[PDB]
């Protein structure tokens, strides 16, 4: 797994981000860097339109594209949205949308924030010679003081990572199968469903470093996009690069990739009906940087895991592969316990759609169960 830039240690997040920019790229990271400063005192849109197009050009490796899709992503959200309380922008000025444009296609990806930026590359040690742990750990950038933008993102990060371990697991299962060789298969779907379920004890980190009032207020104001989008119902003006308004969806784990692959690898088909839950999740594919959108699309190559299971009558299989489905159902109804209390408690104090849209994601890895 290495043409599809998968880390074996951090997995589809990107491994050690860039923390600075080229000296000709200052006045973005100040700005970005202090955009809770800029917004609570009214100035970030002023202090955006008195800067100077700057070229790419400038932008050498991947992981300098990759901060400055970040920097620039963050920079968005803050001018689009501002205080988070009802004055929208619908122009992105110039200045800003054009080399946000070129690094997005040079990139292949939506000029919007997505999971890859303030997820996958938001992040960095805190000592190297540290492991991955939240306390060695912090994020790159914020919108407000008090967004938990840290928590979030870092328990996001770090439920990634461990759901990463299972990955390196993928070949030897298809070879495994390939190969006929039913003990190694075995061993490889339990030791896919231990990393499942690692993923889950971490995600419990949540509740210490995250706040509801505020994810509800205010972070989840910041990751919102523009699709479907009242206060945008056009999309937005890319000025100096698109003459039409363009919508595009705000950041959302449906965008991850370690979730959607073993939904794939285990045939679980959230991609399929045409419903909403399906379109949905195969669309954010076009919002995961490029190779991690071909890895899908090749592992749907693969004989199917399910099928494969199924067609043996080897109760011990059928077992390592339950053990799988179920620790997803584990993850998505331990999830709906969060969306209870983050979203649905606070909206009382819209969210019903979010609901159908979980638990039709749950329903069809529940019904995908051998049991
Ligand atoms: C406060 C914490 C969290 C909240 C409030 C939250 C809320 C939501 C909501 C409302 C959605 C709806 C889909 C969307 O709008 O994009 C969603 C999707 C999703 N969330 Fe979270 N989430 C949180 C943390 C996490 C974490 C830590 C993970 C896993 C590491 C996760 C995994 C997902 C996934 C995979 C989806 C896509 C649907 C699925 O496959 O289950 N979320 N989340
Ligand atoms: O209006 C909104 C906007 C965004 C959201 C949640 N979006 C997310 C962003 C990131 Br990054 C990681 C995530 N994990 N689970 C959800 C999620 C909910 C209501």
């Amino acid at each position: 797994s290495k043409e599809y830039h998968i880390d074996e240690e951090v997995g589809f997040a990107l491994p050690n981000p860039q923390e600075n920019l080229p000296d000709f790229y200052n006045d973005w990271m100040f700005i970005a860097k202090h955009l809770p400063d800029l917004i609570e005192s009214g100035q970030l849109r002023e202090r955006v339109e008195k800067l100077n197009m700057l070229s790419i050009d400038h932008l050498t490796d991947h992981k300098s594209q990759r901060l400055a899709r970040l920097v620039l992503g963050c920079i968005t959200m803050a001018y689009v949205w501002g205080k988070g309380h009802g004055d929208v922008r619908k122009v992105l000025p110039r200045n800003i949308a054009v080399p946000y444009c070129q690094l997005s296609k040079k990139l292949e990806l939506p000029p919007i924030l997505v999971y890859a930026d303030c997820v996958l590359a938001n992040w960095k040690k805190k000592d190297p010679n540290k492991p991955l742990t939240y306390e060695n750990m912090d994020v790159l950038f914020s919108f407000r003081d008090g967004d938990c933008s840290k928590g979030f993102f870092l328990v996001s990060l770090l439920v990634e990572i461990a759901a990463a371990s299972a990955i390196k697991v993928i070949p030897t299962v298809f070879k495994a199968m390939q190969m006929q060789e039913r003990d190694t298969l075995l061993k490889a779907l339990l030791e896919i469903a231990s990393c499942l379920e690692k993923a889950l004890q971490v995600f419990h980190q949540i509740h210490d470093h995250v706040n509801p009032k505020a994810f509800f207020s205010v972070l989840r104001i910041y990751l919102s996009g523009w699709k479907g989008n009242p206060q945008l119902s056009d999309g937005l003006v890319y000025e100096g690069f698109w003459e039409d308004p363009k919508e595009f969806a705000g950041g959302s784990a449906g965008q991850s990739s370690v979730f959607q692959c073993f939904d794939v690898l285990l045939g679980i088909q959230q991609t399929a009906g045409g419903g909403h839950a399906a379109q949905f999740l195969q669309d954010m594919r076009r919002y995961m940087p490029p190779a991690h959108r071909n890895f899908l699309c090749s592992l749907e190559s693969n004989p199917s895991v399910r099928e494969f299971v199924l067609s043996k009558g080897d109760a011990g299989l059928r077992e390592a592969y339950d053990a799988c489905v179920k620790a997803l159902v584990s993850l998505r109804s331990y999830h709906l316990q969060i969306v209870t209390k983050y979203i649905l408690i606070p909206a009382s104090q819209g969210g019903t759609d979010l609901m159908n849209f979980l638990k039709t994601v749950r329903s069809t890895t529940e019904k995908s169960l051998l049991k």
